[PDB]
């Protein structure tokens, strides 16, 4: 069942997603006036429905895109340039949409405005799009410069179970 988000929450979602991406792509994503709504998808993780589309996955307090939605944005933007982004080559894709979590030798680029611990998302180099959200295990720069160890922590990727049910 989907309630309604307070309006303090609207603007804190507004407030992450303005640090994270810069006002601009934070502005398409969200404003102030729209009908916000959350829904469950398990005991840890709800789903934010702006104006009827899932929009958001949120884990706790924090929110980060849904895999969907950037999908939905890659046919307006190149994602391939935008921040929070870690680009990988086609060799990495099957392994993460199959569960695998990202690692340095298959990333081609990254934004070097991450931070270890950032939200950040995964596109792939050709089409730009979108196989997964996660948390980065090294800055931006790092995952430019390594080509081994662990890049990101998957949370959700294409053709999950939180993908079946937002797509």
């Amino acid at each position: 069942i989907k309630h309604p988000l307070s309006k303090k929450d609207v603007k804190e979602i507004i407030a992450q997603l303005s640090q994270m991406f810069g006002e601009e792509i934070a502005r398409k994503m969200l404003n102030k006036k729209d009908e916000v709504k959350v829904a469950e998808f398990d005991k840890t993780t709800e789903i934010i429905l702006v104006n009827d589309k899932p929009m958001f996955i949120r884990r706790k307090d924090l929110i980060f895109p849904l895999v969907i939605a950037l999908y939905n944005l890659s046919d307006e933007e190149d994602l391939r340039k935008w921040p929070r982004r870690v680009v990988v080559d086609e060799g990495a894709v099957p392994h993460i949409l199959n569960g695998a979590d990202v690692m340095a030798p298959g990333i081609v680029d990254a934004d070097e405005g991450i931070k270890e611990g950032d939200f950040v998302f995964v596109v792939e180099e050709k089409y730009g799009r979108p196989l997964a959200i996660g948390i980065a295990l090294m800055s931006g720069k790092v995952m430019k410069e390594k080509n081994r160890g662990k890049a990101v922590k998957v949370i959700h990727h294409a053709r999950d179970k939180i993908w079946e049910v937002t797509a």
